[PDB]
């Protein structure tokens, strides 16, 4: 079990203004420490965050947080179920930002709503350096979904305020799973007047906006004022990025799909759906090819690291866990322990190791 820690800084908040948080199993005979972020989509205006906060409220608030969770996955603390990370301490932080953990602004006069979530991972930090993270030798920040690109938006700044702070010894990575999108064109198209009409890239340059959201430095400079929006797409921000970053991303990841308008809907694939899917698997393979830590399975699923069986999926019989140890051992090519796996195959479930969804 993981134990809840509300933050001490009390300005450091949640939508709602409750004080954010994280969950901790520490691993006193260890130097490696696991940071999660949790994933869950994102609002973008008041309407939208007003829906959210009826039926989403722990992804907006802290009020009614249990205090513990359960490790899963690869914050499973059994050898059985991680074979990868098991002793390492272990963090979850919730998502109740609702930024893509990109926010920098306080609930205020102005504002109903507070977006904090690049300050929240900053401030868990902070504040786990005095509870044994100041002697660490590896800090991996991961994250599903939303907290995949909350990965790729955050991990060169916690390197940054490592150094800042005096801990030039930690080594700072990311493990990016499920948050790696294409601004490809849509299956069918809606020009953007409301919450379900929106693309992908007209809403999160409106978040932007109302969030006061930020993305790494190098990835800003190139692309200068008002295009932001085009580093929350990993494709563009990971060659701007200095840490070690692997890369977990199914080659038709359902929330993809969502975005490009596909529903797959009893059974009757016609010809013009057929070429959109296998062109979007051509698409994503061909954006990981310069990309040399990465696993990329031929299936149509969602989120891959906190699930209980994470370890059953293979791309050329390498499991997950195998390829991160691998890729371990690389920072310290190897003889049989490889580090990118990228599925060939042009059709989801052409892995027959895939999530089966039962
Ligand atoms: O839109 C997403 N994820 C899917 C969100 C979602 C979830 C359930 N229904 C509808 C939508 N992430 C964005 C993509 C562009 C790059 C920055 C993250
Ligand atoms: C609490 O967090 C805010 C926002 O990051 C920061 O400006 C402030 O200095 C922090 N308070 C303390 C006492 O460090």
């Amino acid at each position: 079990d993981l134990r809840l820690h509300l933050l001490l800084n009390t300005s450091v908040t949640c939508n709602d203004g409750s004080p954010a948080g994280y969950y901790l199993k520490e691993s006193r005979g260890s130097r490696r420490w696991l940071l999660f972020l949790e994933g869950g989509w994102y609002c973008f205006n008041r309407e939208n965050c007003d829906s959210r906060y009826d039926t989403m409220r722990r992804l907006m608030s802290s009020r009614d947080w249990p205090r513990t969770r359960t490790g899963t996955g690869i914050l499973s603390s059994q050898p059985e179920e991680n074979p990868y990370w098991w002793n390492a301490n272990m963090v979850f932080i919730p998502y109740c930002s609702s930024d893509v953990w990109s926010g920098a602004s306080s609930k205020s006069e102005k504002n109903e709503y507070a977006f904090m979530g690049a300050l929240i991972i900053q401030e868990v930090v902070r504040e786990l350096l005095g509870r044994g993270l100041s002697g660490a030798k590896v800090l991996l920040l991961a994250g599903s979904s939303a907290g995949g690109t909350g990965v790729l938006l955050n991990v060169d700044r916690v390197a940054e305020q490592l150094e800042k702070l005096g801990y030039p010894a930690i080594q700072v990575r990311g493990l990016a799973d499920s948050g790696w999108f294409l601004d490809n064109k849509q299956y069918r198209h809606t020009d953007c007047v409301d919450t379900i009409t929106c693309a992908p890239t007209e809403a999160i340059r409106r978040g932007i906006r109302y969030w006061n959201g930020v993305v790494p430095e190098r990835c800003r400079r190139q692309f200068q004022e008002g295009e932001e929006w085009n580093c929350f797409f990993g494709y563009k921000v990971y060659p701007t990025l200095r840490s070690p970053v692997f890369v977990v991303q199914w080659l038709f990841d359902e929330a993809q799909l969502t975005v490009d308008n596909v529903h797959l809907t009893g059974q009757p694939v016609q010809e013009g759906l057929r070429l959109y899917i296998q062109n979007l698997g051509r698409e994503l393979r061909h954006t990981l090819k310069d990309v040399p830590a990465s696993f990329a399975p031929a299936c149509l699923s969602h989120e891959i690291i906190i699930r209980s069986h994470w370890t059953d999926v293979q791309v050329k019989g390498t499991s997950l866990p195998r390829a991160l140890h691998c890729w371990d051992r690389s920072l310290h090519p190897l003889k049989g322990c490889p580090v990118h796996l990228v599925d060939s195959c042009p059709w989801p479930h052409c892995n027959p190791s895939c999530p089966t969804g039962t």
